[PDB]
């Protein structure tokens, strides 16, 4: 079972619940999604992604996984609300470009080669999404 | 420096590290030239992988290749030697012959527990064999 876009792949990692695995077409990592809230009575769904670090622009990729995602969450699975949590590394553009709100800034809630960082906080609701 | 898949880019602005990335675009790792003698005609270096979802055994031993070709045809090089943390398949080196030619023992910290690196070896005489 997993998500398909014409250059990228969803899938569910086997081991684990609440993860899942994003790669290209020939298989190699683009990152990971992780469910870190989820609650059908509030049909509210917040993950956090996590994006290799790039040595180019992948802008096109990451709306597509975006996209691909969304599609899943709003029209498969009856959520509202969905809330996505990033590093502040990661592009913000397509994030914008799909029409994202940024809902706040998680600062230092990452610590990478002992510096904190910050995240971001985009959210995207039903409404916003199907208009 | 190009395959059929894979492609490994010289980074601009800094010295000494390559960047791999697949045709699409997407980057797999980088490479970090360590040591290198043009009188030993020696090169080691480290190579960088993310960690994989998958197996891509197939992409990685074309980047070693296209790699190996441009050390030993246009670098004159006489033995490469590549470093790599544990958690990367040793699949690639083997199948392509490599010798294992030690452990660096906890050589990498990461997330605060120790991990060990692999240490690989070609000369040019199993190269062109």
């Amino acid at each position: 079972a997993m998500l398909k876009g014409k250059y990228t792949k969803i899938e569910k990692v086997n081991g684990v619940e609440r993860e899942y695995l994003i790669t290209d077409k020939y298989g190699i990592t683009i990152g990971r999604i992780f469910i870190v809230d989820l609650n059908k009575d509030n049909r509210f769904c917040m993950f956090r992604m996590k994006i290799y670090k790039q040595g180019k622009s992948i802008n096109t990729y990451i709306k597509e996984i975006l996209s691909v995602f969304m599609e899943f969450l709003f029209k498969s699975n009856d959520i509202n609300k969905v809330n996505i949590i990033v590093d502040e590394e990661v592009s913000t553009q397509p994030f914008v470009e799909l029409g994202f709100a940024f809902e706040g800034i998680i600062n230092k809630s990452i610590i990478e080669k002992n510096v904190l960082k910050d995240e971001f906080l985009f959210g995207m609701d039903y409404k916003n999404y199907n208009s």
